[PDB]
């Protein structure tokens, strides 16, 4: 991978159509669009997410555990790799799979309540502390690896845990065997243990992704690159690892690419403060030598609204943000999501700040 990295992060939900001939045309237009953009890399959705409900029930590749909505991941991937001139990372959930209900789910401990529960507004994650979960998610990644050729894996941002998670019984067991108390409330009120517990959860998640990476590499070979999405807060306010279980230095040591969700509006930043926020993000990154050379900053191309809808970020604003990143010494970047159906973002408007050529 010769620098700079310039990433289009692409959902296939848009490309899918019940009409095979329409889906044909959609794929052709998408292939041409990526070709015309002239960038280095596509992060390509391997799972279906038609409702954005935080749980994957269907995927775009044949496999042993979940329905295949349409066999299109490999079809799009090989054409992007040969015709559009890009590396492809298979974008996969780490935890949020609609598998066997007897599999342990991540739970949180509600204030004033005895029994752990599933947090309503979080990804519907399986617990990485359940060995059956590790095996089954492993099978999904092996099925992907066996049925499609690609250049990398992008691990989804659903590999996170809050400061009241994971409260499930297998997680509790894991903490106890690691030397912590079985009571989350107790851990949370101990200065040293709370710090250590956050770190433990971060490593647990990272280790799980590395197990999955090894499984993929066993099949496709060791040349496969790894990337993982990290939330902005663990980068800019590292103490936030306490409620994300993500650690930036850990990502930098563990993956080829750390894909930072550099998305001010997602983080509640006022429109007029977005430049300052992006600049401060780049500043924090440069506190770690070579971090920028191992990080991709993913800008948002949509603004996601409270009531479930989203609207486009203007292409001119996206281009300005890209200009800003370059001027602050950040050369590796991209955006999410892409919408070929409406040429959003507008190829002609963003290419001068985006394209490698
Ligand atoms: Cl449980």
């Amino acid at each position: 991978e010769k620098s700079p990295q310039r990433i289009m992060h692409i959902d296939l939900d848009y490309v899918y159509d019940e009409n095979l001939q329409q889906m044909d045309r959609n794929i052709d237009v998408l292939i041409q669009r990526v070709k015309d953009m002239q960038i280095s890399t596509v992060y390509l959705q391997a799972f279906a997410d038609p409702d954005g409900d935080g749980l994957v029930k269907e995927v775009w590749f044949p496999n042993r555990l979940l329905p295949m909505k349409a066999d299109i991941f490999s079809r799009v991937a090989w054409q992007l790799r040969t015709r559009s001139g890009v590396n492809i990372y298979a974008w996969m959930p780490v935890l949020s799979w609609d598998l066997d209900p007897t599999l342990t789910r991540v739970k949180y401990l509600p204030t004033g309540e005895k029994k752990a529960q599933i947090h309503p507004e979080q990804y519907h994650r399986l617990s990485p502390f359940d060995d059956r979960v590790r095996a089954q998610v492993g099978m999904l990644y092996e099925d992907l690896a066996g049925h499609a050729a690609f250049d990398g894996i992008l691990f989804h941002d659903d590999a996170l845990l809050s400061d009241y998670e994971d409260a499930s019984a297998p997680a509790i067991t894991a903490y106890q065997q690691a030397g912590f108390s079985g009571s989350l409330s107790e851990i949370r009120q101990n200065p040293e243990q709370f710090k250590q517990w956050a770190r433990f959860k971060s490593r647990a998640l990272t280790d799980f992704t590395l197990e999955l990476s090894a499984r993929v590499k066993a099949i496709r070979g060791p040349h496969i690159k790894t990337a993982r999405n990290i939330f902005a807060l663990p980068v800019i306010q590292p103490e936030s690892e306490a409620w994300f279980a993500q650690n930036y230095a850990d990502f930098l040591k563990s993956y080829d690419w750390t894909a930072i969700m550099a998305m001010p509006y997602l983080e509640g930043v006022a429109e007029k403060s977005a430049d300052q926020w992006l600049i401060q993000l780049t500043n924090q990154i440069k506190n770690i030598p070579q971090a920028k050379d191992k990080s991709i900053l993913e800008l948002q191309a949509q603004n996601w609204q409270k009531n479930g809808q989203h609207q486009a970020i203007s292409s001119q604003q996206l281009a300005h943000w890209m200009s800003l990143l370059q001027l602050n010494g950040v050369k590796n970047y991209g955006y999410y999501p892409d919408n070929f159906l409406h040429n959003q973002p507008e190829i002609d408007l963003i290419r001068p700040e985006f394209s490698t050529a």
